[PDB]
């Protein structure tokens, strides 16, 4: 046995930015088929393509009972009326919870089962979010500035991503008269 | 079948406080044969018994896949030489990792092998640790004031206190001439 070496590293919780992690970027170009506007969608891609979220991911090898961390920089925006979000996915392993710990800026957590039942759960810095197992789970950035969060979760987790992205969630989170409303989605397969 | 329902609490950042959570406090009196001056925690248990720490969790059933979070408030303070800590374990299931984000003071963790091969780690606010499977860990407050952290965990991980009760770490943190150091335990075994 050989011992894997503990280690710390800096977040800066101001930018979620952490040192010699595998940083991603999402664009608006990376989301086809996820806003429910594709017109709004297109429009915006052309015109600006902006960045929707940044993932700083620390991982380990895929093994029971290991961690791994990761903070999201969610952009501001909307496509139409609909705020940024993440992509959302359910676990590869659907039996691993997930632990999310809000840092920066306004938003929330979108969750539901595999029946379509879902859960909106509000975060602000310092909202700590229990993902539980089976659930899939979207963040959204409701505010003007970036929502910054960081994510603890299992290393063998995994991600399914198929499932949302061509069913969704059943509720989208909008601006509608200038209030945020968790409402049905039109376009949910069920 | 039924879900666990997903959940926010809020986390102080500022006093480590969350709110409904199970709160434990270990005083001085609960720590008889950790410190290496067996007087100098007589005499302070005996003229004050302080609190050494405080602990806020949020535990989940033991599963596997699951997670516990807890946030913990380490006390400043010296038993002789000695900066105030906490208790150490290792898991019970000893291939499990932790994840540990600092909030608020100065301190570090502590980490040793089942072999006792030691590794200090410093924690500053924003810090953020990985503890790997088969590591013992304590934390230790150097400043002079609360150090503050969360700690996430599988909720299957438990906990092996007994070891270190009876064999302690093979490294102390000490003040000595106004300097923090990292030394030998001169009551280690090995
Ligand atoms: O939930 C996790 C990991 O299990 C987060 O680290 C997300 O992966 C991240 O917020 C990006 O979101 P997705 O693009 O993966 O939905
Ligand atoms: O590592 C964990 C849980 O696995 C921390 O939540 C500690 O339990 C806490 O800091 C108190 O310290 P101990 O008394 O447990 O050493
Ligand atoms: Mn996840
Ligand atoms: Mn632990």
């Amino acid at each position: 046995m050989m011992y894997k070496e503990p280690f710390g590293v800096k977040v800066d919780f101001e930018t979620g930015i952490i040192e010699g992690a595998k940083k991603s970027v999402r664009r608006l170009s990376d989301m086809e088929g996820y806003f429910v506007d594709e017109r709004a969608w297109k429009e915006l891609v052309e015109k600006e393509d902006p960045v929707v979220y940044e993932v700083y991911a620390v991982e380990q090898e895929e093994k029971e009972g290991d961690l791994n961390f990761a903070t999201t920089v969610l952009y501001p925006g909307k496509v139409g009326k609909e705020f940024f979000f993440t992509k959302g996915h359910f676990h590869a392993k659907l039996d691993r919870a997930e632990v999310y710990v809000a840092l920066k800026g306004k938003g929330g957590m979108l969750l539901q089962t595999p029946e379509g039942d879902a859960k909106w759960i509000s975060m602000e810095p310092g909202t700590v979010v229990y993902v539980p197992v089976y659930w899939a789970h979207r963040t959204v950035n409701i505010g003007d500035e970036p929502f910054i969060f960081l994510a603890i979760y299992p290393a063998d987790a995994g991600h399914d991503y198929g499932t949302i992205a061509e069913k969704g969630f059943s509720k989208i989170v909008i601006e509608e008269n200038g209030e945020v409303k968790v409402v049905d989605n039109p376009r949910w397969k069920k």
